[PDB]
């Protein structure tokens, strides 16, 4: 026994902060280029994004000199307010990711959920003001990471971005950890939960709905072939009036009383007076009165559902599961070497998981925005 884990330690860090680096600076730094220049209206979906590429961009600025660090063997060159500088910002990135995040989903949720008035409650001048306060909230609460005592090792060099190693055991420390795992972690991630709950069941019931409305579309063109007689007839009559029942994808989020959803039920009410009549002049009406009105907003959802699970799984929670067991470990009476090695290896893997939140965010404009 010894510390075999400094030698690992040096090595994956300097390889993953250096592929953080260039993957999360070209991806946020392309993301934000093209979120500037942009000539249409912003979106609140672009408002979240922005802010999440700027929250990126401000700690993939400080990982090159977590990398020159581990390439010094663990010796720290910058001073005390570099080291206090580059703790903070990756705390202020992971928690402004995981509010941002949640904030998007929320207003992603009650946009498909709630598409009466939806455009008003959750609007661009919203977002922006969400953002603000995110930006204070965790900005202000992190700011004991920069007035921390100075690490220094037994041969008086500078240290940075220490663990409590062994027996650097403290309760107000595992309170602190527990308002932060809490407020931080375990309030947004159930919010996602249930968010995305709502979204997914929603998306079935529309999905299902126009189902019978493709069915119904799929009988009239079917029974408009069987004719080149009465039997054709009863059986597009009973559809017209199920299809005209039904709301088209086209005109999903305009009122039941609109005139373009008035237009649509008149197109059926045109087309069942033609059925009733009687092929070429009933041909007519279901190629002008309905062919315009038989989704994107679906696959944007989904998209979005992807990206920030699998941003939750892979990046946020390891670290926070891994933290909890790491500090209660301390607490521990015994502490084998076999067992402090594997401790202090996942808090790198942790830690470097962690940091990786901001490659998921170009990844996130590419299947949502
Ligand atoms: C980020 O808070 C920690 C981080 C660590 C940590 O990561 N330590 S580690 O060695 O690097 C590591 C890495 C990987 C796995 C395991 C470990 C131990 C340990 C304890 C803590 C808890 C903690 C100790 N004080 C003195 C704090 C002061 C203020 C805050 N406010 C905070 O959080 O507010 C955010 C949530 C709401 C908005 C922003 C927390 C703490
Ligand atoms: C939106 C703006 C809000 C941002 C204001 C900053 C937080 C202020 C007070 C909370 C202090 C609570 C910290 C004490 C923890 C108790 C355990
Ligand atoms: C909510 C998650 C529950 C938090 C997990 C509870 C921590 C208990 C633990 O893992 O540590 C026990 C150890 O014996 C003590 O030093
Ligand atoms: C070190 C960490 C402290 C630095 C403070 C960082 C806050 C500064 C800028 C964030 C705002 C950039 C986003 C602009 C878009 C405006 C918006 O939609 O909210
Ligand atoms: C940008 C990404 C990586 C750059 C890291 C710099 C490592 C080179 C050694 C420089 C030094 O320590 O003097
Ligand atoms: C700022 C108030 C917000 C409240 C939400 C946070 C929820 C925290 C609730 C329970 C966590 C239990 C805290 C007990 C401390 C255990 C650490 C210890 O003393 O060993
Ligand atoms: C609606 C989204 C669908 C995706 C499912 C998301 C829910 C997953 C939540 C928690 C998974 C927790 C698994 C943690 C295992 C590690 C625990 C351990 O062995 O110590
Ligand atoms: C699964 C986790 C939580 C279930 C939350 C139940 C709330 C869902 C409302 C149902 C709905 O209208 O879609
Ligand atoms: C929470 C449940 C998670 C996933 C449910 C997936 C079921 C897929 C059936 C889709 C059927 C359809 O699109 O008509
Ligand atoms: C990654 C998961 C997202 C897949 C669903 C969206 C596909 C369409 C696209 O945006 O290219
Ligand atoms: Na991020």
């Amino acid at each position: 026994c010894h510390d075999t884990i400094d030698d690992f330690r040096n090595q994956v860090y300097s390889t993953l902060y250096s592929m953080i680096s260039v993957v999360g600076f070209f991806g946020n730094g392309f993301v934000l280029y093209v979120l500037i220049k942009t000539y249409h209206k912003k979106s609140a979906f672009q408002v979240y994004m922005i802010n999440l590429a700027v929250a990126d961009l401000l700690c993939v600025c400080t990982l090159p000199l977590r990398v020159v660090y581990y390439v010094h063997k663990g010796i720290w060159l910058f001073g005390d307010f570099l080291c206090r500088l580059s703790t903070y910002a990756l705390y202020v990135n992971l928690y402004c990711s995981i509010f941002f995040m949640t904030a998007m989903s929320f207003f992603r949720c009650i946009a498909i959920v709630f598409p009466v008035q939806n455009i008003n409650l959750v609007t661009q001048k919203k977002a922006r003001f969400v953002c603000v306060g995110i930006w204070i909230f965790v900005i202000l609460t992190s700011s004991p990471f920069l007035m921390a005592k100075p690490q220094k090792d037994e041969k008086n060099n500078t240290k940075c971005f220490e663990p409590p190693q062994d027996n650097q055991t403290k309760n107000h420390v595992l309170v602190l950890h527990y308002v932060s795992l809490f407020v931080g972690f375990i309030i947004p991630f159930v919010i996602i939960i249930v968010c995305y709950t709502m979204i997914i069941l929603t998306l079935l019931k529309k999905s299902m709905k126009s189902a019978d409305l493709e069915d119904n579309w799929e009988t009239l063109n079917d029974n408009l072939k069987v004719i080149e007689v009465k039997d054709a007839l009863t059986k597009m009559r009973a559809a017209a009036l199920d299809a005209q029942k039904a709301t088209p994808p086209k005109l999903e989020d305009k009122s039941p009383d609109s005139p373009e959803m008035k237009d649509f039920r008149h197109g059926f009410d045109i087309l069942v007076g033609q059925i009733d009549d009687a092929a070429e002049q009933l041909k007519t009406t279901r190629n002008a009165y309905i062919q315009k009105y038989l989704l994107s907003s679906h696959k944007k959802a989904i998209g979005m559902i992807m990206v920030v699970t699998a941003a939750f799984l892979v990046s946020f929670m390891p670290y926070h599961i891994q933290r909890t067991i790491h500090l209660h470990f301390l607490h521990n009476e015994t502490k084998p070497c076999d067992s402090v090695l594997r401790m202090q290896k996942s808090v790198v893997i942790t830690l470097s998981l962690a940091a990786s939140n901001c490659c998921f965010d170009p990844l996130l404009y590419f299947f949502s925005g």
